[PDB]
């Protein structure tokens, strides 16, 4: 694939390491809708709100299958490690007007 998944299910925001590359989900949006990272970097999304949110990459983007991330509860996190350069668009499954991309260089 173009990314590996450190944790298949969400984990506590408070457990996210200092230094992590974090995208906040707040105000019903990805607060960094265009993020540029380097190959090998891990991106961590953190849901700051009460409604559950995820990240969802359609098939062919991160790999053959869609990556429909797990629903993060408030103050939960979810990470992806990008292993190949590319431009990877995603959206929130419950709230698909919220869209983002990770550009991996
Ligand atoms: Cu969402």
């Amino acid at each position: 694939d173009k990314a590996t998944i450190p944790s298949e299910s969400p984990f506590a925001a408070a457990e996210v390491a200092d230094g992590a590359i974090v995208v906040d989900i707040a105000k019903m949006k990805y607060e960094t809708p265009e993020l540029h990272v380097k190959v090998g970097d891990t991106v961590t999304w953190i849901n700051r709100e009460a409604m559950p949110h995820n990240v969802h990459f359609v098939a062919g983007v991160l790999g053959e299958a869609a990556l429909k991330g797990p629903m993060m509860k408030k103050e939960q996190a979810y990470s992806l490690t990008f292993t190949e350069a590319g431009t990877y668009d995603y959206h929130c499954t419950p709230h698909p007007f919220a869209r983002g991309k990770v550009v991996v260089e």
